[PDB]
């Protein structure tokens, strides 16, 4: 006669009861194998929430569960999916339905708004796993018109409780209406200013330039990808409004009051903030002290002190970070560990026009060099000499950038020598210049060369902080913000656009994208807008966003899988006879050669798991719903470079394997990796700079004898100002921290996603190789052997790829996700 269902939910003041029940509530139940005369599973009565079961011992926190009875005779056929209305004035967390006599489940985890709020009624699918060919018919138009749904049709503003997935161009950046120096360039739809799409949010032009969109008090996401937390020190994705707009404009009136000095005087007053803190003014502490995220950053006494965490980089030597050894090893094992590349000639060769920027040949002279007794060209042939090459990426911007009050970079190159010990040694930095015919400054460009006394030390010790100045601009613009936050999104999106919940490649992804929308959409609110966070941080200033879109141009997916990568970079070569099918040509290359294991791990994952659902190459070919993705996401979401040769086809079983491969791989190790040592490294400013305000003196001159007499001086006045160090302190803190409701790699978040046991099995032996791989990098770092590059004079064990970890500031774990 009746079935027996339980519904669990949340209430919203979670992330009393007796108010779900009478008529607040109705479920109705679809059938999958039974169809009325147009082909659609049949649609049981309007059904309410009958009382609380407190019966079950297992309900996570903020959760209950409502039982619940649906009248359906076995002439209906087996339940398949459901609608929902909520009469209720207010929204709440749909978490589950599971009906009894074997069992049917439904994982929801969706909120529900009021009824009038939609245009068609919620819909939600059992766990079943289907390719479209595989649907039950009586649900295959259910299927289709979800999806269609969820495209919208391109037009108006987006509200909050919409589920509305569609494309834009970074057109919301700017503010001309509030002035015209906030104006900036629309990013993406030209072949100037290329660039992947993010998720529209329709708010409309600004008063003063129809080509860019108003500025607003909340930018949209589609609502199931803003995720409430059930504690709010959990939110940290709110954290960078907070900081922009209360603790920033605090901050400035401390200084503008002259109740603090204005500038760090030596090494000391920045050791000082994680020691016995900065005294700042009652107010200022009263205005930051309560606010949720923000009072997690620091210590206080609660009337005027405020403390940082003591970064991890100091935590055995404070002075370390300073030797050249660490320098070096950073480029391996620290937190861009990515752009290092082989060099194979010698002097290194440049692209760019000489009639632009001037004769464009190096100045680095081989016999210069100290390569531990190699001859230049014994260390070319043995493979044993690399680069960190910044010339040809910042030296169409130098000019630019040099003309801003405050900032001034050189395009470096740093040249690295691999000892016979196997650790790395830098050898000579490049600080190049452009130079045109009537240019007014005097500057050259100049080589320097390691020194551990005089003058010459203290000149090579600047000589690094401008090349970190260009590394850190590099990592938080392109290896982070571009190649992971940016470069994601349009596969967020086309993924919900066109593969149903049902599919076993929506199942297989979206884990992947869990928060990636939302930090994103926070993001182009409050840090890479004119005038917040990065532009008022970071060298580049006004130009920094821009600059990201000129690497785009030559952005390639294949090259994002980590053997190509390493390939391309000419770091490691083929060969087939290995187990991971390269060699590396630096045998304890940290980063790399845990990243092998982890790529491997989700190799195997993805090979037993898309068998399981395709037998054959053409079973590819013939699924629409993949096929419409894989073209959507190219053609639209990466449409700049559509006209590209490299793009996978998507025919073939080993296409989509490499295809979900890239894209787990960019998701979670990648972002982990170049993410959670944001503040373990950088929280000590002198370390990872990200500014630079003056060239190298002039012998004969003030600055020139502070160099000599105020070594310590003259670098802090070269770096990031106080002011803003204590601004980006705070937000690298923030993005370092894991939340303690993370969703890590080899987790998810319901064990019953699929139905599918087969599916259950091949996750857990994922998960089980996830461990066996952490015994086995935690063997690594306890090898006295590999202790050169794998801690360093900082002594510093390279966690950054171990999978697991605890809430916090852990310098470890993997999520599954660009989730902060
Ligand atoms: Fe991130």
């Amino acid at each position: 006669h009746k079935i027996k269902g339980t519904v669990v939910l949340m209430p919203k003041n979670e992330l009393n009861l007796n108010a779900f029940l009478g008529r607040s509530v109705s479920l109705q139940l679809i059938s999958a194998t039974k169809a009325d005369a147009h082909g659609k599973g049949k649609v049981g009565k309007d059904t309410f929430l009958e009382g609380i079961n407190t019966s079950l011992p297992t309900l996570g926190a903020g959760e209950s569960a409502f039982n619940i009875h649906f009248e359906w005779d076995g002439s209906m056929g087996i339940p398949g999916a459901f609608y929902i209305k909520n009469y209720m004035q207010v929204e709440f967390f749909l978490k589950s339905l599971t009906l009894e006599a074997g069992t049917i489940r439904f994982v929801c985890n969706s909120w529900v708004y009021n009824t009038k709020l939609y245009k068609s009624v919620r819909i939600f699918f059992a766990n079943h796993t289907y390719v479209p060919s595989e649907t039950p018919a009586p649900l295959v138009e259910y299927r289709e018109e979800e999806l269609k749904s969820l495209r919208g049709n391109g037009t108006g503003e987006r509200k909050e409780y919409d589920r509305i997935y569609d494309y834009d161009v970074y057109n919301d950046l700017g503010n001309p209406d509030k002035s015209e120096k906030l104006a900036r360039p629309v990013l993406g739809g030209s072949s100037t200013f290329p660039y992947p799409r993010r998720g529209r949010t329709g708010r409309g032009p600004t008063v003063t330039d129809p080509n860019t969109e108003k500025q607003g008090e909340v930018f949209y996401v589609p609502r199931d990808e803003n995720l409430g937390h059930l504690k709010s020190k959990d939110a940290l994705e709110i954290g960078t409004k907070s900081l922009s707009q209360i603790v920033q404009p605090a901050f400035e009136s401390a200084f503008d009051l002259k109740s603090t000095p204005i500038e760090f005087h030596s090494f000391q007053d920045v050791h000082d903030l994680y020691e016995g803190g900065i005294k700042l003014p009652r107010d200022v502490i009263s205005t930051i002290i309560p606010l949720p995220v923000i009072k997690e950053l620091y210590r206080t006494d609660g009337q005027h002190i405020l403390k940082f965490p003591q970064p991890h980089v100091v935590q055995v030597s404070q002075s370390a970070w300073m030797t050249d050894e660490e320098f070096a090893r950073e480029m391996i094992a620290g937190v861009n560990p990515c752009v290092i590349r082989g060099l194979e000639e010698f002097p290194p060769k440049s692209n760019l026009d000489p009639a632009i920027y001037g004769d464009q040949s190096s100045k680095i002279t081989a016999d210069s060099l100290d390569l531990d007794g190699y001859t230049m060209d014994e260390a070319l042939g043995s493979r044993r000499l690399f680069m960190l090459d910044y010339h040809d990426i910042f030296m169409p911007y130098v000019r630019q950038i040099n003309q801003l009050n405050s900032a001034k970079t050189y395009a470096t190159r740093t040249i690295l020598f691999l000892r016979e010990d196997g650790t790395l040694k830098p050898v000579a930095i490049e600080l190049s210049l452009p130079h045109s015919a009537g240019d007014l400054s005097a500057a050259v460009s100049q080589v320097v060369l390691p020194a551990k006394e005089g003058v010459e030390s203290t000149i090579w010790l600047l000589a690094k902080a401008y090349v970190i100045v260009n590394d850190s601009c590099y990592h938080q613009l392109m290896s982070h913000w571009l190649n992971t936050h940016a470069a994601m999104e349009p596969f967020v999106i086309a993924t919900h656009r066109h593969l149903s919940v049902l599919h076993p490649i929506y199942k297989l992804l979206t884990p992947h994208y869990r928060n990636n929308m939302n930090i994103n959409a926070l993001a182009r609110q409050s840090l890479i807008n004119a005038n917040g966070i990065i532009e008022t941080t970071f060298l580049p200033s006004k130009y920094s966003v821009e600059m990201s879109s000129a690497v785009y141009k030559n952005w390639v997916f294949t090259d994002q899988a980590l053997p190509a990568d390493l390939i391309k970079r000419g770091v490691a070569i083929k060969d087939p006879s290995t187990p991971h099918g390269v060699r590396l040509l630096i045998e304890d290359y940290p980063y790399a050669a845990d990243g092998l294991e982890i790529w491997a791990a989700i190799k195997t994952w993805v090979q037993e798991y898309v068998p399981l659902y395709y037998a054959r190459d053409d079973d590819v070919k013939n699924d629409s719903e993949l096929q419409h993705w894989w073209k959507e996401a190219v053609e639209k979401g990466h449409g700049d470079l559509k006209d590209k040769p490299w793009w996978p086809k998507l025919q073939t079983l080993e296409d989509l394997v490499e295809v979900c491969l890239i894209i787990i791989w960019i998701a979670s190790a990648l972002h982990a990796a170049v993410n959670f040592g944001q503040y373990p490294y950088g929280g000590l400013i002198m370390n990872r700079p990200t500014a630079s305000r003056r060239l190298l003196p002039e012998k004969g001159t003030p600055e020139y004898e502070e160099m000599i007499n105020n070594h310590e001086k003259a670098y802090l006045r070269t770096i990031t100002s106080k002011l803003p160090t204590l601004i980006s302190l705070s937000v690298i803190e923030i993005l370092s921290t894991h939340a303690s409701d993370e969703v890590y790699l080899g987790q998810r978040d319901n064990p019953h996603w699929t139905s599918d046991s087969k599916a259950l099995q091949a996750f857990q032996k994922f998960g089980n190789k996830l461990k066996e791989i952490e015994e086995k990098l935690v063997r690594r770092n306890n090898d006295p052997s590999l202790q050169g590059n794998r801690l360093g004079p900082v002594q510093l064990p390279y966690t950054l790829l171990y999978p697991s970890s605890e809430e916090g500031l852990t310098f470890r774990g993997i999520p599954n996700s660009i989730s902060i």
